[PDB]
């Protein structure tokens, strides 16, 4: 854990040997993989780059967002990108806290609930622990009487070579 650095080398191994027809289905596996969190030095290969105009430029988008969007982002671009799964969606919520956290050590609950579309604070405090902190990706406090969630350690998004 990295475990991450492990999938990035096998995806990237196969993503510069398989045909360029494999690349999509490549995307939504790694968008899937339960310890996949940085998309950057897949994004930046040259093999994805040239999905660009292509019938598969859609999934091109797809790591775009994975890479660098929050949840917002799909909602916003949901009419042009292809249907999420649950695990899908689940990751880009994770990524979400972990954009917030880069920005911030201490989130606010009410801000948290709107960038995930979590309703109220039950909801918000399984996903932080069973979710987030259950995948490693961040280490921190749970404060229920100061509504925050104070995030000192958190996986960054853009870790690349
Ligand atoms: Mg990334
Ligand atoms: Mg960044």
């Amino acid at each position: 854990e990295q475990k991450q650095a492990e999938i990035i080398d096998q995806l990237v191994k196969r993503a510069s040997t398989c045909k360029s027809e494999a690349l999509g289905p490549l995307i939504i596996e790694a968008t899937s993989h339960p310890s996949l969190f940085a998309f950057s030095e897949i994004l930046a290969l040259p093999n994805v780059a040239q999905l660009e105009g292509t019938t598969d430029s859609v999934y091109l988008d797809l790591l775009r967002l994975f890479a660098h969007g929050t949840w917002g982002d799909y909602k916003c671009n949901a009419t042009r990108l292809p249907h999420l799964s649950p695990d899908q969606i689940l990751k880009l919520k994770q990524l979400t806290v972990l954009t917030l956290a880069e920005s911030n050590k201490v989130l606010p609950y009410d801000t948290l609930m709107v960038e995930l579309d979590v309703s109220n604070v039950r909801e918000l405090e399984d996903f932080l622990i069973n979710e987030c902190m259950y995948a490693g990706i961040v280490r921190g406090k749970l404060d229920q009487l100061k509504r925050c969630f104070e995030v000192p350690f958190a996986a960054g998004r853009d870790l690349r070579p």
